[PDB]
């Protein structure tokens, strides 16, 4: 949208304005002219949206042009930013800087023309937006979203299917086959076969089950080194071997456990079925392959019998309709006949019908609505076998999408096809891009977390993985979705353009490069380096990958000098030596996603750059020391890593009134124990997600900085996570006194801390601890006694743990609504009194006592003693990594 | 050829045997067993040689598995060898190992195996040995073949083309436009096109022409680099620089200059014509491009005008292949009506004719073998459409080809097509793969320069060009050759196999890399190498690239472990920053050509491979200090580098009467001049071609050692290189007394030797230097006058000198046949004495002073009016930089 790009302009200009005046001193003026413009342009451009747009073009033309001279206007202000941070960096104190003066005055120059360019649209109208305002539609407030749990987990209609399925399952022992499952794009072939994988009668036939996702672009041995990864936890022989050695190691791992399902899924060609068949074991047991694909033919090849998928009836497409719609309510009658007429219109594609009910809740719930979307409905599925029509039915949902909402949810295309989308990342990527501006009371990161949970919301993202406390984790969008937002984004907006190149096509020219906005790269990106391209306009580069790729040190410095105007350099996936010094001229940088494995310190230039938000690294070394002074870029909004980043030590300036408190500052993902020190969290007062990797030892002793105590200033503190790294126990650790943790903590980690689990009342005496997950022998000891505390808990996650006896009774987790038991052979059995507890409902047994599982069989079936008297206790399911046990 | 693979192998375990005694001992038995069958079998193949084995089914299959056996015993006996070094790199002192012993003797168990396996075979080769002795043919002696010396430069009944085209030219002036040159395959379009490139008319007209090669798959940024490079000197910048960046510059350059012709040679597609059209400015000048295809498409695109190629009549059939024959000598009149009929039966296609030509020379000058190749040729080319006429035509030409000879034509097509082939390293690879074998007392590097003479000579391949004193420098395979001798090395012979990939494919699997025994990869290689290979039969890996491609650091140890017994191992273009552990243990390593920009340090561990003869490194670091023993490692012959290497100290060991002396030596490149001490030059009593690169001063000066007089003791030092690195002229340099240079010296250079031109002298009393190259100012001054003493030097090369007064008699060059006189600006005119020199042929005038170039067509003028005086004077030509002069 229009607006997005204009405010983000705007935004940038007044920060310019307000934090430097050296910058803009040379062009104060025409800036100040073109930030009052644009203002009136966005209010002009929001007149617009209230007419129909997609319906008339001379509104559209009107606008069209304000963003081109909001672009140059972009374009020349960076310019002209970058080329007076270069005349500082000349350093001259002459008065008339002789050279460059001139060409910094002829980049006013062009700033000027921009100006008179604005004044020009001005001009063609005073405001023009004269007809606009004769009509207005659309009136009306803006209410609330709620936040999703999981909804309608139950698949409405597919559960004869997942019976049949089920009954394929020992159609004959001894042997190998394939089921292939057939049906068109979103008929739920991919939702039956996870609701099959999900069966108990298959967990319990079937010791060992595999979900593998076989994309169109999938590649032979990632997709080996996935299946040997979840069998064996160290992988770092099967790395260096062979694709025939990865299939023999599979197939000797499938068959050490019995009888094993594994599911393929999306396989779009028989050429790969048969690539990747070798893996199996034809092992002369009753194992069974299920297969999802669109195609009928390679179906056929796989299997001759294909188990063709049906759609859903009109009874079940009107229950799915209502259920998505108004979730668990149901609806109202004056809304049941226009709900029928939609839902019969979709002829049973499940897809169609999530997609409109998105719709639907996207307009409101009253009759007309109703009869507009029915109306709409009834034009647009006229016919049946075209793909097109899930587009059309795709458009109608989008359009209604709130302007920034739209531009988040194309900006969601640009990731990979297929591939899933951290949600941390992606909140972090919107607030870089200026997506998401502060709206109320809500800070940023919190509105994109709002922003995302209400396209989930409208079932335009799927959520593949949910963290324990049940927050979304990763996003992929559906197939048929990310080709539309891709189309639009390429084409409609030109938001970002994509360099995907086929065999005999090349790589776009410098051109054609200088038009494109945005890039994302998925092809090859060293060809694309070797080519040496340069793109003065590409402000967001993007490479999101699976395959980590080195840079080579000839073809280092092509990003800086090809894109002098970057602001999201997301190159995770890229492995960097170094930085060239090109790197530390890219000053209109916000975003920074980069790996690297020999990277030991982040040098001081790095802090000279101002607007960046984020930092994310990933390096192989056991440190990386910042020397960046990060107490001065003031827009620091996150610092991410794996290492133990090792802080530089604040120090304020002797003649300076300045304080150097970044009020900005939200994480500190992995920071050193030795940073962990007074004057650092003075100056992070509004942090919210702490956490420290090294010799936890030193936060626990008295001689070094009492950094434990220390963090107790950190008042909103929400997250924290101590990391162990020494593997040797020089002596016993004792937590501290339960008042010096902050207050809000809400989420807590230990990790080979192996702490005393007489300690465990401490951390009972939070009280608004809701997460405690301790792993790696967190907590070391043989006889766990709980005394009560933990209020406000509601899951508890123990790993590798050495405990022989515990004992619990109902007052001790009165919260408590998941229990996960991981390489737990110590524990005998676990307490009744949790079996008591309401609120506990799935627990996850993982490398334990058999005698404990059965323990957890009574666990279950005094719940299941609860559900059959009737009383009221929340459902409970059990989960059991051995089914031996 | 089968007696090729038993010849190495034989060749191979008598060296096992006579060496390393403790590597055989364990199966000593076995190897001599498979030592004698092994000869008798080399015996056999002969004789059914000697018989024609295709006529015959039984000999077929009699002939095949002799070879299988002696492959599978190769593989064995290696296998050993690797294991057992691996078993004295355990250093287990104990006198049963019975651990890993048992292994190293499973592989011995296989060994035995195959010992028993050749006895049988050997029995059944007994039978049958008397009824193939029974027939025999072709019994004749060999007789002796002569060097080939440029001959039919002139291109018979093409002058009418030529014509023809330099009158298209000039057609439009102060235009662009393109000429298409069109015909079929080895039609001779590319020697019409250097004709013209050539012709004095065009060098006239036009002051820039480049000539450029388009290959199938050429690369555009590649030779827009190579365009630059003629007009300035350096390509590292622009590989900063994007490619119409790149095209605009050349546009600059070529514009500045003047009018300009270019040629594009070899245009297969019309996309590519499409895309490098770019470069050429269309400036409004009359300049002009000539395009040669193969398709008439491309060229219609080009210019609806093409110019359609003719062919030869029979009249010039018959000439040329008179002339190809019997080179100057005039046809033997009974063998004319052969030679007349053949020449008819061409069709005038002069690839044919040439073809046939080299047949005819393998064959002999008897009338009985015309008449039979006539017969032949008669049964070939009854159709004249189907290429695979001349498919037909080059394996006539082939089966009369000797085995040594047909093993190269065969391992020639393993360069990638279009390469330009250094003559040294094909004929280093020749002999480290074992092709070339001891037969008389020629050094085998010699041996190798005749073969490639021959296969000149025959035709089969092309020369492209020649270093100053004639011999040859630079060779490829034609087209048609190209695919002829690809296909049938790769089918026939299973002599390589080429894993270049098309779309839509794979790399071959685990299973099909272990039926290699050669791998030649042209194409991306980093995608192969990142797929972790594997094969254990495969001894020879070959990339001749076109970039240099780095080696990741992770992905470095891929070789070594993929490929464990290798001997030539090319990876010249691939830079690797290190190398790993696993290459040490590589002990079967006849040839190393590798890159590197870091590599400083050789590292001692390389010196235990025992087996080496090739070593190059291309390593950009200024200094190379070699610590490896190259002393101990005794087949060393060669020792190529191009940074200044610096050669350990030898030391003759304390305890052992075993002197550390090379004899199979030939060259040391290019070692430092501290290293060219009293040692250094005993150890290689039979050096044959030394240079050095550093402060050639440390030499030159008798205190530090007398460096420059131990060069005395190379008694067979037939090339010398004097290189001098430091760019301060510090103080004069005075060569020492003649005498003190080895006898047979025949080719010295000095580049930034600075010396006095009185020095000249000295080197004017060296009595065999045939060929002096002065490079970068060799000799500091500005009056030379020639005393005399160059009774042998043949070519005088001077480039980048200050020399302004040059005087001399007719006397001091006696001998002299090519001048070339190269960036002398400063210099006023050439003493005209020169113009009475007999020998005095070509002389090359380049960005020189013009009344320098005045004085220069005085010398022709004079030399034209001396071989029209009726003296027996051979040819004069004169070459002139630029047309105005
Ligand atoms: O053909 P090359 O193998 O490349 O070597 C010859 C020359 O030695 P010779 O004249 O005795 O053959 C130099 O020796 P090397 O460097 O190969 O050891 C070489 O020097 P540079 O490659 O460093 O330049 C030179 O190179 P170039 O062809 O570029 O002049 C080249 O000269 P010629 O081929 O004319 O003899
Ligand atoms: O398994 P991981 O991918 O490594 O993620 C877990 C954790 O997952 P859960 O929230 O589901 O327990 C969080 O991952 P995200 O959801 O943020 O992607 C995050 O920890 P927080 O919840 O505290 O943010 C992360 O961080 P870290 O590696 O710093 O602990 C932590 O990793 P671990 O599994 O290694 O503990
Ligand atoms: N019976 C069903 N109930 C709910 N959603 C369904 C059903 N069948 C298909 N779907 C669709 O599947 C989505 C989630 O599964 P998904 O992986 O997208 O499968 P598919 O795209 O094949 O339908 C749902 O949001 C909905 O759009
Ligand atoms: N009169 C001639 N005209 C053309 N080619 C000739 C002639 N005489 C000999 N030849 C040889 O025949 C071949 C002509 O085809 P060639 O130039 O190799 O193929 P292409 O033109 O496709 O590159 C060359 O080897 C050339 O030297």
């Amino acid at each position: 949208m229009a607006n997005v790009a204009v405010e983000f302009l705007v935004e940038n200009l007044m920060q310019l304005l307000r934090d430097n005046v050296e910058l803009i001193s040379g062009v104060k003026e025409a800036a100040e002219s073109l930030l009052q413009d644009l203002n009136d342009f966005n209010a002009f451009l929001k007149q617009a949206a209230k007419c129909h747009i997609n319906e008339n073009e001379v509104l559209r033309e009107l606008v069209k042009k304000i963003r081109t001279v909001v672009n140059s206007a972009e374009d020349a202000i960076d310019k002209f930013v970058i080329e007076a941070k270069l005349h500082k960096d000349k350093g001259v104190t002459r008065v008339l800087d002789l050279p460059h003066y001139k060409r910094v005055k002829e980049v006013a120059g062009e700033i000027k023309a921009i100006r008179n360019k604005v004044r020009e649209i001005r001009q063609t109208d005073a405001i023009g937006l004269q007809a606009l305002q004769d009509d207005d539609l659309s009136a009306r407030g803006s209410e609330e979203r709620k936040p999703p749990v999981v909804e309608e987990d139950d698949v409405v209609g597919f559960d004869e299917e997942a019976d049949i399925v089920i009954n394929r399952l020992l159609g004959e022992s001894n042997h190998l086959e394939v089921v292939p499952v057939v049906g068109m794009p979103g008929l739920g072939k991919t939702t039956l076969a996870n609701k099959i994988y999900k069966h108990p009668k298959i967990g319990y036939e079937f010791f060992t089950r595999i979900w593998v996702y076989v994309s169109q672009s999938y590649r032979r041995r990632e997709l080996f080194l996935n299946i040997i990864s979840k069998f064996t936890r160290n992988t770092k022989q099967y790395h260096g071997m062979c694709e025939e050695d990865l299939a023999d190691e599979i197939q000797e791992f499938l068959g050490k456990g019995g009888k094993y399902l594994v599911v393929l899924d999306d396989v779009w060609s028989d050429e790969a079925w048969e690539r990747i068949k070798i893996a199996f074991p034809n092992n002369n047991k009753p194992n069974r392959v299920l297969l999802t694909t669109r195609d009928s033919k390679v179906a056929k090849q796989c299997n001759p019998i294909p188990h063709d998928l049906k759609f859903l009836t009109e009874d079940e497409s009107w229950i799915l309709l209502e259920k998505k719609v108004f979730h668990k309510d149901k609806c109202p009658p004056e809304l049941v006949l226009s709900g029928k007429s939609i839902a019969k219109k979709c002829k049973g594609l499940p897809l169609a019908i999530v997609v409109i009910a998105g719709a639907l809740i996207g307009k409101g719930k009253t009759p007309r609505e109703w009869k507009q979307v029915d109306d709409s409905v009834s034009e647009h599925l006229i016919n049946r076998d075209h793909p097109e029509n899930c587009n059309k039915l795709v458009q109608m949902s989008y359009d209604r999408l709130p302007y920034d909402l739209k531009a988040c949810f194309l900006y969601c295309s640009a990731f990979p096809g297929g591939f899933q989308i951290p949600a941390w990342k992606l909140i972090r990527l919107w607030i870089a891009e200026g997506f998401i501006q502060y709206k109320g009371h809500l800070s940023l990161e919190c509105k994109g977390e709002d922003n995302l949970n209400d396209l989930i919301n409208r079932n335009l993202v799927m959520v593949m993985e949910r963290t324990s406390d049940g927050q979304i984790k990763t996003c992929r969008l559906h197939d048929m979705l990310h080709e539309f937002c891709r189309q639009e984004a390429m084409k409609e907006e030109n938001l970002f353009q994509e360099i995907k190149l086929g065999s005999e096509q090349y790589f776009p020219g410098k051109r054609e490069l200088s038009t494109y906005r945005r890039l994302c790269i998925h092809s090859s990106v060293l060809d694309f380096f070797s080519t040496k391209p340069s793109a003065e306009h590409v402000r967001s580069f993007l490479s999101f990958s699976s395959k980590k790729i080195e840079m080579p040190s000839a073809d280092i410095p092509t990003i800086p000098k090809g894109f002098p105007l970057l602001r999201v350099l997301d190159v995770e996936s890229i492995n960097f030596s170094r930085f060239s010094r090109e790197f530390y001229q890219l000053y209109h940088l916000r975003y920074v996603a980069f790996s690297s494995d020999s990277i030991k310190i982040l040098p001081k230039l790095m802090g000279e750059l101002w607007n960046i938000q984020t930092i994310i690294i990933n390096t192989q070394q056991r440190t990386l020391d910042i020397q960046a002074n990060i107490w001065n870029m003031e827009r620091l909004r996150h610092l991410h890593t794996n290492s133990s980043a090792k802080l530089p030590v604040p120090v304020a300036p002797k003649n300076s009134k300045v304080t150097l408190v970044n009020q900005s500052l939200q994480t500190l993902s992995t920071i050193a124990p030795e940073s962990c020190t007074e004057e650092v969290f003075a100056r992070t007062p509004n942090l919210k997600k702490l956490g420290i990797r090294g010799k936890i030892s030193v936060l626990l002793d008295n001689k070094s900085a009492a950094s434990l105590k220390n963090v107790k200033r950190l008042e909103y503190l929400e997250n924290l996570k101590l990391i162990n790294d020494s593997s040797i126990q020089t002596s016993k650790l004792r937590l501290p006194p339960a008042y010096i943790f902050p207050t809000k903590l809400r989420k807590l980690t230990l990790l080979d801390t192996w702490l005393e689990w007489k300690d465990m009342s401490i951390l009972g005496q939070l009280e608004h601890l809701e997460v405690l997950k301790m792993k790696e022998n967190g907590f070391s000891g043989e006889s766990w006694e709980s005394t009560g505390g933990f209020c406000s808990l509601l899951v508890l996650w123990i790993e590798r743990t050495n405990l022989v006896s515990w004992k619990a009774s109902a007052d001790d987790f009165p919260r408590l609504k998941h229990l996960v038991l991981i390489c737990c052979d110590n524990l005998k059995e676990v307490p009744i009194a949790l079996a008591d507890i309401r609120s506990f409902q799935v627990m996850m047994l993982q490398n334990s006592t058999k005698t404990a599982a059965i323990s957890a069989r009574q666990i279950q079936a005094k719940k299941d003693n609860q559900t059959q008297q009737g009383t009221k206790n929340i459902a409970f399911k059990l989960s059991i990594f051995p089914p031996d046990l």
